[PDB]
């Protein structure tokens, strides 16, 4: 299991890492939330680049990611567009998201970038390999926001995303039923034992899919997503959950 | 349904959670029972099997008494398990069932632990004993070796519905992660498909913790915490509880 250390976060070793997810429409609506996010604990800061409304600008893109990391200058800094495919806030060319996280990438200002699987292959590889040639981490990525794939699907998804060159392979489906939450936890644990020699997220959406965002440690998954501000937990009432199983 | 003992309903919202007061004798019982106030739980398992002076039935009741004058309105289960399956001692059959209809008479308990796999003839004949008197019965089977298959556990279950049982409980010991995930998916089953009353299900050790605190969410009516590994203290327990049910 290599594992990664962002700034001094190792993530793949221990209790899951808390992410919580920052949203600005413009560059002050960014700022405040930089603020007020920055009084929170938590291990990893999730931009997500798909609310910022001036997208068509990279100088305006990376003006945003320098305020976020001026704001929390010690903070593993992800950038995040998410498409409106697997559940983002707007459309993008694939030319532009290739564009914005490129720019992202060779600004410095970033440590870990999200890349969706499933935005085309000779597009993922090219991208992996511009990250790594400037020492950014993948976090790559497939959603589901509708419903939850087989548990044979989910692993084959995780597994091209190791063979992509993935530092971080992540997925994330939504619960039609419980039974739907096993079998993403089934998939976590056979991606755990049998597969991943690199750390893997996991995540089952909603209120049905909350046990996934607590069951880290046990299944398999080493990061989870936590709010500061169904199924979001706030960040001290988590990092108390993960403590507490940690602990047992 | 559900299941009342002193305005406890066991089977809806929030998981409950069950002490255990473990004495050696009438010393520590009566000594735990006073500090065990302190704590907040739903319910008091007595752990017979723990009491040296087992033999004498006027013993055994004594100490039912003195915890009962500690915690009047507590729900106050009694429970003798076997070695066999975790305890600390065993006895002869008769007196097992001497016991527990000496507890039943007395009007000192609301529940028994009655072991699924002490005889159906002797399960039937002294769950029949518990509600003629009005007291419930929690119908356990606990594998501290293994994991059964879910078919296997969902099948036990159900034969507790059959037996009469107010509350089937499976206890069992993971060996994979696996197991965990097959405990949980058991539980779901019976939950689901099966269960006409509240069931509870443990997977057991550090691996199995995750089945303590994820009752909600897959259908265990109840989990057990500690006042003093996979043991969670009743407050650290309460607040995760507390962190599912409000999500
Ligand atoms: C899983 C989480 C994310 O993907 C974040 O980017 C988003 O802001 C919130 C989230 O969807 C969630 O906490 O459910
Ligand atoms: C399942 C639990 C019990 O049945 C209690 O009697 C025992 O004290 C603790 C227990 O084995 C557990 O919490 O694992």
């Amino acid at each position: 299991m290599k594992t990664v250390t962002v700034k001094n976060l190792i993530i793949g070793e221990g209790m899951p890492k808390i992410i919580v997810s920052l949203m600005g429409r413009d560059i002050n609506s960014v700022k405040a939330e930089a603020l007020a996010y920055r009084e929170a604990t938590f291990d990893i800061l999730e931009w997500r680049v798909d609310h910022f409304m001036d997208i068509a600008s990279t100088q305006s893109v990376l003006t945003a990611a320098r305020v976020i990391r001026d704001a929390m200058p010690d903070i593993p800094l992800l950038f995040t567009f998410r498409s409106a495919k697997e559940g983002g806030e707007q459309t993008i060319t694939t030319q532009h998201y290739l564009t914005l996280n490129r720019a992202a990438i060779d600004s410095g200002l970033v440590d870990m970038i999200d890349l969706e699987l499933f935005t085309g292959d000779a597009d993922v590889k090219a991208t992996v390999d511009y990250a790594h040639a400037h020492n950014v981490y993948v976090v790559m990525s497939n959603h589901d926001f509708h419903q939850t794939p087989s548990a044979e699907e989910m692993v084959l998804r995780l597994r091209k995303m190791q063979a992509l060159g993935a530092d971080i392979p992540k997925i994330a489906v939504m619960p039609q039923s419980k039974h739907d939450v096993l079998t993403l936890l089934t998939a976590t644990l056979e991606m755990q034992q049998h597969y991943a020699d690199r750390p893997v997220i996991t995540m089952s959406m909603a209120k049905e899919g909350v046990i996934s965002r607590l069951a880290g440690e046990v299944f398999g998954s080493a990061a989870t997503f936590g709010a500061v501000k169904p199924g979001q937990i706030a960040v001290n009432d988590l990092r108390s959950v993960l403590m507490i199983l940690h602990n047992a």
